[PDB]
């Protein structure tokens, strides 16, 4: 069910917080985990002895995720390891700023991380797999795990950069899942919430008893992730799921609000003009595509 | 009301296709019109003659939209044209290749023409927009119309890139419609099909109007163009023919709720598996096909 003993993992952003996490509890679960991240947060972090402590090998690689070289050398650790079994793309960086105010620079440097990180490690682990089941049988183990966002479904005010980046992991997660499902390869994508020393800022210190646990513990996700990585999530792709405290929330799909047809077979302007303002006059203010 | 007499709009794409439509439309309904495209297309294009045919004023500049300068000369432009009122970022280009055949490349530039040259125009233009309300009573006249694609719902086997492209312009553009809307500017998305020189491989030749003319999606331009569109901020429509369907926000399909504080890896392992035990493969957060 959920035992990864035998299985490789990568986590990229895993030198604190919650890719951190992740990959202590892929170990925990059983897994060699291959740690990414910048080479001096890997350098300062305690990932190897957690994992170490947990009973697994573990194994750093330093580097960009936003660069080629550093997905080629993620995969290719993997497969001097014994294979590739599990990818988690967790590495991110934020450059909050409303829209009027940011920079290039801003905009691009979480475009690069996250979604051009994102897409290199899963495109060279798709091709990775698609080549393994070639070699094999026609099938392979593979699971990716990607990290969205909330923000990638509501699109706030201070982060256009985060929410573009989030909102194209999801999508690029979806076609990542069609494409290798004949394989027996699983892609889901979470939107977590975790307190960390990066977010801190945004939740605040950790509260309050023997037994209890933080409602935004980092182990809420990656009880998660651990299912995501196992065998026993063999029935889950191409789904997003919201993530934090005691709580899975499974997202459904847009839907359609309302169809405006024509009587003709095209709309005049003056009566698609009358008929939208007229809908929306009548229609709540906060209400449209963001979640 | 729909007139756009007095106002400037810049069209992005703007040579050929569903560009060239849109920068028609906007003219004949009473819009200056700064048409965008790549040098050799926009020299190529009929789009000025059209637009003077329509009886309005046209001006032509080339660039490459995922570069800076061009965003910077679109907006420079419009301002000595005497305001900028409507944005419609269209420029785009597919690289199609199933996920494990996608070259870097073939990722990038995608990224870079739609995502990049969308955030480079909005955010130039929500800058003009903040500045000319400062400098005003607090308000102006702006609208933004922005390019996604049903892709951006479903993520389409064959095009990770450009579903994850649209996707991010469907995000950029809730958020301008936040950060904008308090000046009375109003951002949109669209997700059209049209059948143009470039989706002739896709939808076939031409077949009483074309199921799939251009004519059907500017008609929808025009009105998110327009004072009449004054309530409508943002909000996704997918539109082609005579049918235009407004997308509603993602809901909650299931709450798995642990009985303590947290849950038992095991236990959530059995509830999941279980819930999706006999579950259509179909089933997830890929939309498909809404307007039917």
């Amino acid at each position: 069910d959920l035992d990864l003993s035998g299985k490789v993992a990568v986590v990229t952003g895993a030198a604190a917080g919650l890719g951190r996490a992740e990959a202590i509890g892929l170990a925990k679960a059983g897994a060699t985990v291959v740690v990414n991240d910048i080479a001096g947060a890997l350098e300062g972090s305690d990932v190897l002895d957690e994992i170490a402590a947990a009973g697994s090998k573990g194994v750093a690689v330093a580097g960009d995720i936003s660069q080629r070289s550093t997905a080629d050398e993620l995969v290719e650790t993997a497969e001097g390891l014994g294979g590739l079994d599990i990818v988690v793309n967790n590495a991110g960086i934020t450059r909050d700023r409303i829209l009027f105010n940011m920079s290039d620079e801003e905009w691009d440097a979480v475009i690069a991380v996250h979604l051009r990180g994102h897409f290199l490690l899963t495109r060279n682990a798709a091709a990775y797999w698609r080549s393994k089941a070639k070699a094999g049988d026609g099938t392979v183990y593979g699971r990716v795990i990607n990290t969205s966002s909330e923000a990638g479904l509501s699109g706030p005010v201070g982060q256009p950069n985060y929410g573009a980046a989030k909102a194209g992991i999801t999508a690029l997660t979806l076609s990542a899942a069609r494409a290798l499902e004949r394989f027996g390869v699983r892609a889901n994508a979470i939107a977590p919430r975790a307190r960390t020393a990066m977010t801190a800022g945004v939740f605040g210190d950790a509260p309050e008893a023997e037994g209890q646990m933080d409602p935004l513990s980092t182990d809420h996700v990656v009880t998660l992730v651990q299912f995501l990585a196992a065998p026993a999530s063999e029935g889950v792709n191409g789904q997003l799921f919201i993530v934090y405290g005691p709580s899975v929330t499974l997202v459904a799909a847009p839907t359609a609000e309302k169809q405006f047809v024509a009587d003709e077979d095209a709309w005049e302007p003056a009566d698609l003009s009358v008929t939208l303002r007229d809908y929306f006059a009548d229609r709540d203010p906060e209400r449209g595509f963001s979640a």
